[PDB]
């Protein structure tokens, strides 16, 4: 349904975006970019260039096998400057691969998923229902849903905090 690209102006300056602005990995060295207000200056995050205020949208995300990624959605007002917590209260609703386990990033304790190995995941954002849902593409098996009372523009969110993993809008 939606054709997203990663917004380079939002990306932490250590992130490396592929030529087509669909893939993201982490570099060791910070690239020299202007510190625009929208840019995440500390946490390893990037948003898509397009966000959603209403309706039902979906996209798919190819995921690395190694630890260090999280993705889902973020409210537009998610803090860009400073070190932020990666939590629903701070405006991020995401799955994560960390410690060899898949998680829904619930607070104050993350929720472990029993879903087996993931390769590509569909993200379904419904702003009339008030939910963001994740499915393993191979059989559209439901992984997790956050129900949320979204009341602003919601952006696709990606984060990569290890040099050994990646995400790709696919
Ligand atoms: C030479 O090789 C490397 C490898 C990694 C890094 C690097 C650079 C910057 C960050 C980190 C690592 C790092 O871990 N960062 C966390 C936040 C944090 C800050 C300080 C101390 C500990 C943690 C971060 O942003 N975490 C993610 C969590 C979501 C996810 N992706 O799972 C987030 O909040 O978006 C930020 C530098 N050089």
């Amino acid at each position: 349904k939606v054709e997203l690209t990663l917004d380079p102006d939002t990306a932490n300056p250590r992130l490396i975006l592929s030529l087509d602005l669909k893939g993201v990995r982490l570099g060791e060295r910070a690239q020299d970019l202007p510190n625009h207000p929208c840019r995440f200056d500390t946490n390893t995050r990037v948003l898509a260039s397009c966000g959603f205020s209403s309706g039902r949208h979906h996209w798919e995300v190819e995921v690395g096998s190694k630890d260090g990624w999280a993705f889902g959605v973020a409210r537009e007002s998610v803090r860009r400057k400073g070190l932020t917590p990666f939590t629903p209260e701070e405006g991020v609703w995401a799955l994560q691969l960390n410690g060899g386990q898949y998680w829904a990033v619930t607070s104050p304790e993350r929720s472990p998923l029993s879903c087996g190995h993931l390769s590509r995941v569909r993200v379904a954002l419904d702003l009339e229902v008030g939910a963001v849902s994740f499915y393993a593409v191979e059989d559209m098996r439901h992984l997790y849903t956050f129900r949320v009372n979204f009341q602003e523009r919601v952006f696709p969110l990606f984060s990569v905090c290890s040099t050994g993993t990646y995400l790709r809008i696919w």
